[PDB]
């Protein structure tokens, strides 16, 4: 609910911090894009692949699109802040990455997380794709619904 100083800071990013929904209006499920954001503005920098890429390994595999073109669509969508900081660095991606792609995309995801199965991306999509989360800790996204 407090304002990110990064984000506000962010000069790939333009006009006030509101809920990604607010910002980029879809059929999101009730809580899942209410995180706060800015507009992004400038083209991308071409960030560097994260290190810990496994939300992008499993949507690749789901959608077909590889994980450089998921990353370049991040860099349309999201301030820079918000791509590479310290929590990226050393957790990962998050679900409210996978809800940007799920729109950059078009898909809604079913995540099969150590909690139950969730559901995140915009509902007004054809796309449907399966992803498996555990806490660990580390937390790791892999493709595909939960076997064994």
């Amino acid at each position: 609910q407090l304002l990110p100083a990064p984000l506000t800071n962010d000069p790939t990013a333009i006009g006030p911090v509101l809920p990604f929904e607010e910002l980029h209006p879809r059929r999101y499920p009730e809580n899942t894009a209410t995180f706060l954001t800015r507009l992004r503005s400038l083209p991308s920098n071409h960030l560097p692949q994260p290190t810990l890429n496994c939300l992008l390994s499993a949507v690749s595999d789901q959608t077909k699109v590889s994980e450089e073109h998921l990353w370049e669509s991040l860099q349309t969508i999201l301030p820079d802040s918000q791509l590479s900081n310290e929590e990226t660095n050393t957790l990962g991606l998050s679900t409210e990455h996978l809800t940007a792609l799920a729109h950059l995309y078009n898909f809604q995801a079913t995540v099969y997380s150590d909690r139950g199965p969730a559901l995140f991306g915009p509902s007004d999509t054809i796309k449907r794709i399966d992803i498996t989360h555990t806490t660990g800790p580390p937390s790791h996204f892999s493709p595909g619904k939960r076997l064994l």
